[PDB]
């Protein structure tokens, strides 16, 4: 019951009882909160409730101190002082933004904007409040019971009436009942258990409701600039492969933290592994939110770093298959590759946090809490996709609001920028450079003359809210008959249901724009499917077309993005 005020640190016995996180609020701040919001329950050792028997007065503005006890206006003794007066609430040791975070439902973009523009202590309050709000929202969905199992990868389900049905995509990972986590894809549904089990008829599934721990560490530690490289010892014999990043690796040792904006295929992973070769004695912990992002760093390390000094940390509760070439769960290795949610409590000379656009302020704070480092490097791209905000339904979340690191990269600029894309044909590089990089992204490859665009709105159908465009898939099928080299293309769309229909009709491997992030393919066939804000999102658009090494076919719905594509137009 005794803590520090979550806005001005002034110690207090007061906590807000109406706040879902019950933050410690001081006398002067607690008052400013309760007088401005519907939040009136104040908590101490004992709550601020009318001590008189059978009285349900809990509002702190309607209460008084009757010597040492608390009473309402109807039960107070003559010698009683109001709890609320003179800009203070009676407490021991005797903000408009805090009120908005404390009371919002997290469905508006303006809520996330504030959660990033506010002070550092309010960013942590916003991050735990949001995550707890996101968790309690998991209880607000219906249960799915197994009616019949058709095969090892397909079954039928009975849904709970009254409670809404969750979207059947990769994003939502259910918990089977204790038969492990279970994913699904759209009455014939495709079941995918994270544990191979003979699905029982009668068994049911419920969403993974995890406990929101409190945040102690800031999203970003305070910046320190040094005159020399600190606690790190550079090589003189530096591989010419990594010579392009020498000045940036030196910048890394002369700052507490550094930001790196690496557009698609500009050398982010190469930069991260090369930092290990530049400071060969430094213990480095490689982290990211996803297992796929941690695995991509493991792949590059396997090629340049000694396999004996590496360890891939796998949480005992396995959710997907992982990188199996390093020693598993050896926390004391020089190189430790681990997802944020699985990080052990340890120290490092350098912490490298990759795919920074996918991180939330919650993850930024967890990393600062689980890892104590001499240097922190944040690598990613604010022009790529952020983490999904399941509660956000109104307004669009701009890149400067993804997290603290992205806010810095978009306002003051990144400390380091990888300006040459070595993956994409120049048609794609020139398009995304103008679209999201203010003409600063350069092409290393020449124009491939294999980048096509087709303006074809088609017909939009819906599998609930996930969209399908069968005519756009028809146009692709027609193109494939005339272009057999594209037989090896990966099909990409903004919708899982579009991808499910394309997988059956075209037989091409399928990927949503969001799941393709961090991956590359020689050929990519992209159908925009709709002209919604989701399918027209410039960050999603940038990720979609930058997956291609050689060629891309874009069947577009939006005139704007189609006209922006510096591709050869096709007819039919
Ligand atoms: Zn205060
Ligand atoms: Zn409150
Ligand atoms: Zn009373």
């Amino acid at each position: 019951a005794v803590g520090a005020c979550v806005l001005c640190n002034s110690q207090t016995s007061l906590r807000c009882g109406a706040c879902i996180r019950r933050p410690f609020l001081c006398c002067k701040c607690c008052y400013d909160h309760v007088i401005s919001t519907s939040h009136k329950l104040v908590l101490s050792v004992n709550p601020y409730v009318c001590n008189a028997p059978g009285c349900d007065v809990t509002d702190v503005t309607q209460l008084y101190l009757g010597g040492m006890s608390y009473y309402c206006k109807s039960h107070k003794p003559p010698i009683s002082f109001p709890l609320c007066a003179n800009g203070q609430v009676f407490g021991l040791y005797k903000v408009t933004d805090f009120n908005a975070i404390a009371t919002c439902d997290w469905t508006n973009a303006g809520d996330y904007i504030l959660a990033n523009t506010c002070t550092e202590r309010l960013k942590l309050f916003a991050a735990e409040t949001l995550k707890a709000t996101e968790e309690t929202f998991k209880l607000s969905y219906g249960i799915a019971t197994v009616r019949e199992v058709l095969s090892d990868r397909e079954l039928h389900l009975s849904w709970e009436v009254g409670k809404p049905r969750p979207p059947l995509n990769r994003n939502y990972v259910f918990t089977g009942y204790q038969i492990g986590e279970y994913t699904f894809e759209k009455d014939a549904v495709v079941y995918r258990g994270t544990t191979t089990y003979k699905l029982n008829v009668g068994d049911y599934f419920v969403l993974t409701s995890h406990t929101v721990m409190p945040l102690s560490a800031p999203t970003l530690v305070p910046q320190e600039h040094y005159v020399r490289i600190t606690g790190l010892y550079p090589t003189l014999n530096i591989s010419d492969e990594f010579s392009s990043n020498v000045a940036n690796y030196q910048k890394v040792g002369m700052q507490k933290y550094s930001t790196l904006q690496g557009p698609p295929g500009t050398g982010k992973s190469h930069f991260a592994i090369g930092l290990a070769l530049y400071y060969p004695s430094a213990r480095i912990v490689y982290t990211a939110c996803s297992h796929a992002a941690v695995d991509a760093l493991c792949e590059k390390a396997l090629k340049y770093l000694p396999i004996d000094k590496c360890s891939r940390i796998i949480p005992a509760r396995a959710r997907v298959e992982c990188f199996d070439k390093f020693k598993v769960n050896s926390t004391l290795e020089q190189y430790v590759f681990c997802t944020v949610n699985a990080l052990p409590e340890t120290t490092a000379d350098i912490v490298v946090f990759d795919e920074i656009s996918m991180a939330t302020n919650y993850d930024l704070s967890v990393v600062n809490a689980r890892l104590r480092a001499k240097h922190y490097v944040y690598i990613g791209d604010p022009a790529q996709l952020p983490a999904p905000r399941t509660l956000l339904t109104k307004g669009t979340l701009e890149p400067e609001y993804f997290n603290s690191v992205c806010r810095l990269m978009k306002t003051i600029g990144p400390d380091m920028f990888l300006g040459t894309c070595r993956r994409c044909p120049a048609e794609i590089v020139d398009t995304v450079s103008a679209l999201v990089y203010d003409n600063k992204l350069k092409a290393h490859k020449d124009k491939s003359a294999q980048c096509f665009k087709m303006f074809y709105k088609g017909v939009i159908t819906h599998d609930v809210s996930s969209a399908i465009n069968r005519p756009q898939i028809g146009v692709v099928r027609e193109f494939l008959t005339r272009n057999p080299a594209w037989r090896k293309a990966v099909f990409i769309s903004p919708y899982n249901s579009q991808n499910a229909v394309a997988s059956k009709i075209l037989g091409l491997p399928t990927q949503t724009v969001d799941s393709s992030q961090g991956s590359e393919y020689d050929y990519v066939i992209f159908t925009q499917t709709t002209e919604t804000a989701h399918s027209c999102n410039v960050n999603r658009f940038n990720v979609a077309i930058t997956r291609a090494k050689v060629g891309i076919l874009c069947i577009m719905s939006d005139r704007d993005l189609y006209d922006k594509l510096q591709f050869t137009s096709l007819e039919i």
